[PDB]
């Protein structure tokens, strides 16, 4: 996937409602875990998410999601993630300071790990 | 003032937090009046009027408003307001509806007139 002229266009609507949220899931039990998720979202008003489906289509890959009064676009994990953010980026501003952060985890994952969402705090408590 | 570039850019954020606003206002006395106001609109968390601030100097007109844990960007009327939104519109998709019928109004005013404003429900009531 390439863009590039729109890659502009949705820079700023991210910018604007667009969420490149990253966090850490438990996994090999339950509490105090180890397991991470990497999730970049947009939630419209179920008013109009013709337009959250303009997204899924103008990004191709993705999905809408009913969460009753309003929905959202969620891209979902690595696969797509990366080929995406790393495309926005150039087009930065405001919320491409973590469209970086997230591009960082989701590379060299075999410690500093798992270490970049707390500092993804973008107003997110502990 | 001619950009094109990030014009592309500034639809997406406003498409995302961005009024093209318009009102009447009262006039001639104090009630049911005559006399409006057509307004650009981007207001963040003061956390972050930098951005404001930078939407002033790259849209160079306009100011920042500090209205306690916000501050916005007001472009305001006419004016400038003509030669942004004109240059805005065809990158329009969500919120660029109200570019034109802002636009609209910005026009012929010697009655359907004053009557788009209404019709600029954003959720706007009475």
């Amino acid at each position: 996937k390439y863009n590039k002229e729109f890659l502009l266009y949705l820079a700023g609507f991210v910018d604007g409602d667009g969420s490149i949220i990253a966090q850490i899931k438990p996994n090999q039990s339950y509490k105090f875990k180890h397991q991470l998720s990497l999730t970049f979202q947009v939630t419209q008003k179920t008013q109009r998410r013709w337009f959250l489906g303009k997204l899924v289509d103008e990004i191709g890959v993705g999905y809408v999601r009913d969460r009753g009064s309003v929905s959202d676009y969620i891209l979902s994990e690595i696969k797509p993630l990366h080929n995406f953010l790393t495309q926005l980026q150039p087009f930065l501003k405001l919320k491409q300071k973590q469209a970086n952060l997230v591009l960082k985890i989701i590379e060299q994952l075999p410690l500093e790990v798992c270490t970049w969402v707390d500092q993804i705090a973008a107003l997110n408590d502990s």
